[PDB]
């Protein structure tokens, strides 16, 4: 009830939307943008690869950010975040990301409640999505000031390549990632870890 303020951004992957073990030696941050067209081919081909090889095992967390650079992303950006935030008990990252890349493989007014709502059906959660709720929340505008720190976050991170789809393993930081491109990164990350 009574407690400190929240950092103004988190110092562990453990709050930051992520997916796997947030322990992990290894930690991959992701940057994308709603409506990057680089990132359909990422998020599609790219992105469940990286689940599959190095956070499925345990070796690595996942983390995915969302950013708004382009006029007509922030109502998804919005979305994102309100289906991130979908259970007041819990965040689903799960819920999110899935969400997420369905939003990036969606064929400049294109961000619409009625396209968020249904790219939102059917969407697993750990209890379920409701339309209404979401177009409620994506009007409502709640994250705006949360976007804004995402997008001040990335930047700084990335030095002012804000560009996405964008990829940081460890400390490197790979724009325009490719699967053998985080993988060849990745060799470098067990092979200093075996030092």
């Amino acid at each position: 009830a009574i407690m400190p303020p929240k950092t103004h951004i988190p110092t562990t992957a453990k709050y930051f939307p992520t997916i796997g073990d947030p322990y992990a030696p290894i930690n991959i941050t992701v940057f994308e943008e709603p409506s990057c067209s680089a990132c359909e081919e990422f998020s599609s081909e790219v992105f469940p690869l990286i689940k599959k090889h190095f956070v499925d095992t345990g070796e690595a967390s996942l983390t995915l950010v969302p950013v708004c650079f382009i006029r007509g992303s922030m109502p998804a950006a919005q979305a994102l975040l309100c289906v991130y935030h979908h259970d007041p008990k819990r965040p689903d990252p799960e819920a999110y990301m899935e969400y997420f890349h369905r939003i990036l493989t969606y064929k400049s007014h294109w961000a619409t409640p009625e396209v968020l709502a249904k790219l939102a059906e059917k969407i697993p959660t750990h209890r379920e999505i409701n339309p209404k709720g979401l177009i409620q929340c994506i009007n409502s505008q709640r994250f705006t000031e949360q976007l804004k720190k995402n997008n001040i976050y990335g930047s700084q991170i990335m030095g002012g390549q804000l560009a996405t789809p964008t990829a940081v393993v460890g400390d490197y930081l790979i724009e325009d990632p490719t699967f053998d491109e985080i993988e060849r990164v990745i060799t470098q990350l067990r092979h200093l870890q075996a030092i």
